[PDB]
C-alpha cells in the first residue's frame, strides 16, 4: 500500500537523474565533436608541411592516445569491480563461519544430551526387566530401535524429496 | 520439433514420477510409524498397569526423547553438511574471481607499457610540430590532446553512473 507509495517516487526520481546524466553527456559529446575537429584543423596544417609517413604517424598518435585513455579507464573499471565482489564474497564466507560456529556448539550439546539418554535408557530396560516378561522386553527393544531406524529413514526421503523439488522447479522455470 | 526441447520435457516427466514414487515410499514409512507406534502404545498400557506413575512418565518421557534427538542429530547433521558444502562453493568462486583478477593485473601492466611507449612516440611528435609549426599551433595541439584525454575520461564517468543509475532502476522495476 505505502510501499508502492515509495517506490514510485524513487522511480520517477530515478528516471529524471537518468536523464540528466543523458543531457551531460550529449553536452560532452558535442564538446568532442568540437575537439575532434580542432584536431583535423591541426592535421590538415601540418600535412601541408611535412611528408606523407610523418603526418600518418601523426594521426595514428593522436588515435592511441583516446585508445589507450579509454583502455587504462576500462581495465581500472573492471579491477575495481572484481575487488568489489571478492570483499562481498569474504563478508558473506565470514557469516557462513559464524553460521558453523553455532551448529558446532549445538552439535555437542545434542551429543552430551544423546549420552544422557542412552543411560537414561539402561535405567528404563532395568525397569521393564523388573516388571515384564521377558517377550515384552525383546518387543520394546524392538519398538524403540526400529522407532529410531524410521525417523532415520523418513528424514532421508524427507531431504531427497526436497531436493528433487528444487530441481523441478529450477528446470521447469526455465 | 527441437531436441533439446523434448529432452527436456522428458527430464521433468522423470522428476515427477520418481517424486511420485518417493511420495509413495514416504507414505509406507508414515504408515510404519504408525503400526510401531500402537506397539509403544500397549508396552505401555502394560507397563502402566504393572507400575507406579511416575516410572510410567518416565518412561514415556524417555520413549519420547529417543525420537526428539534422533531427530535433533539429524538435522544438525545436515544442516552442518549444507554449510560446509556452501563453504566449498565460497572456495572456488572465490579462486576464479582472482585469477580474474590476476588476468586484469597482467592486462594492467601491459597498458602501462603501452602507455609509456605511446607518451615517448608523443615526445617525437611534439618534435616534428616544433619543427614545423608555428608555436600557436604547437599551443593548440597541446591543448588539444590534453582536452581529448579529459573529455574522453569524463564521457568514461558518465557512462559508467549512467549504468548504474539504468541498472538500478531495471532491478527496481521488479517489485
Amino acid at each position: 500500500n505505502l510501499i508502492k507509495q515509495k517506490m514510485d517516487e524513487l522511480i520517477k526520481h530515478l528516471n529524471q537523474k537518468i536523464v540528466s546524466l543523458k543531457r551531460e553527456q550529449q553536452t560532452i559529446s558535442e564538446e568532442c565533436s568540437a575537439n575532434d575537429r580542432l584536431g583535423q584543423d591541426l592535421f590538415a596544417k601540418l600535412a601541408e608541411k611535412v611528408r606523407p609517413s610523418e603526418a600518418s604517424k601523426f594521426r595514428t598518435h593522436v588515435d592511441a592516445v583516446g585508445n589507450i585513455t579509454s583502455l587504462l579507464l576500462s581495465l581500472s573499471e573492471r579491477l575495481a569491480q572484481t575487488e568489489s565482489s571478492l570483499e562481498t564474497r569474504q563478508q558473506e564466507r565470514g557469516a557462513l563461519e559464524s553460521k558453523r560456529d553455532l551448529l558446532y556448539e549445538q552439535m555437542e550439546e545434542a551429543q552430551r544430551l544423546k549420552s544422557d539418554i542412552e543411560r537414561r535408557g539402561v535405567s528404563i530396560a532395568g525397569l521393564l526387566a523388573k516388571n515384564l516378561s521377558a517377550d515384552m522386553c525383546a518387543d520394546y527393544d524392538y519398538f524403540i530401535n526400529m522407532k529410531a531406524k524410521l525417523i532415520a529413514d523418513a528424514r532421508d526421503l524427507a531431504v531427497r524429496i526436497k531436493g528433487s523439488e528444487e530441481q523441478l522447479s529450477s528446470l521447469s522455470d526455465a
